[PDB]
């Protein structure tokens, strides 16, 4: 039986990460289901050590999963993850690509305080997508889990909490949908650059769709260039149209921020949770798939 280590029974593929691919897991003893991240050992520049390392110094954060690392079997390194539920975009596709005000809020507060919670341990995520975000189970199946530390970085020093120098970015860029106008212009990433990102996921989710998503007949590194010019060219008012004025002030508020700039999370999470009260919502964590 082809197993990880001699607990964890290899299965189907279920899905991608970053540098490598992730398979079902089965502990052959205790029965409960792990995800596999394995990452080909033949490249320069390996990855996957690194990230086991960086989900190690994020342990016991809430909503950050639980790892594994195994070294090498073979041709492969093997990271052993907590199995966590559906992830944002599968649950938005559950729900028929529509949230409700509540829901979109009520995931806001968590997703804010988890990028919140990554940045006080010294590092930018640089990946902010819905499908990097997971809910739990069971009795954590009202937590929100943010996942893939392949592209975080460290932004400032552990001990001094020097931050990174302003510069050209020198790293693999995250998604190009909902990179930030710093990213696009060729600047590194800071603390700043992963809320804004946090932005454009929340007015997807309000959405369905982003004004930059749609491409032309190209060589793919044009259609990078598409997303650039369109998203450059749309004003945060006109994005967020038609929808509560806290997505915009949290965009702009994004954008404005210095590249050192410690954010006022708790300003970009008031912003919602006072709408969200206004409406005579409660934080009772009853999502729309609920």
């Amino acid at each position: 039986e082809l197993r990880v280590g001699n607990r964890y029974r290899l299965g189907r593929k279920i899905g991608s990460g970053s540098f490598g691919d992730i398979y079902l897991g089965t502990d052959i003893a205790a029965g409960e289901e792990v995800a596999i991240k394995l990452e080909c050992v033949k490249t320069k520049h390996p990855q996957l050590h690194i990230e086991s390392k960086i989900y190690k110094m994020m342990q016991g954060g809430v909503g950050i999963p639980t790892i594994r690392w195994c070294g090498a079997e073979g041709d492969y390194n093997v990271m052993v993850m907590e199995l966590l539920g559906p992830s944002l975009e599968d649950l938005f596709n559950f729900c028929s690509r529509k949230f409700s005000l509540k829901t979109v809020l009520l995931l806001a507060d968590q997703m804010i305080s988890r990028i919140e919670y990554i940045h006080s341990k010294n590092f930018i995520h640089r990946d902010v997508k819905p499908d990097n975000f997971l809910m739990g189970l069971g009795k954590k199946g009202n937590l929100v889990y943010i996942i893939d530390f392949g592209l975080a970085k460290k932004y400032r020093d552990a001990r001094t909490h020097q931050h990174i120098p302003y510069r050209e970015n020198k790293n693999l860029t995250g998604t190009a949908c909902y990179a930030s106008i710093n990213t696009h212009l060729g600047i590194e990433q800071s603390r700043r650059d992963d809320l804004e990102s946090l932005g454009y996921v929340l007015m997807y989710f309000n959405l369905g769709s982003l004004p930059w998503q749609g491409l032309k007949a190209a060589t793919k590194r044009q259609k990078y260039e598409r997303i650039s010019e369109k998203k450059m060219s749309t004003p945060i008012e006109v994005l967020c149209k038609g929808y509560p004025s806290e997505f915009a002030t949290y965009l702009n508020f994004c954008r404005s921020l210095r590249f050192d700039d410690k954010p006022d999370y708790s300003y970009l999470r008031q912003l919602f949770r006072n709408l969200f009260h206004r409406q005579g919502f409660s934080y009772d964590y009853v999502f729309d798939w609920n």
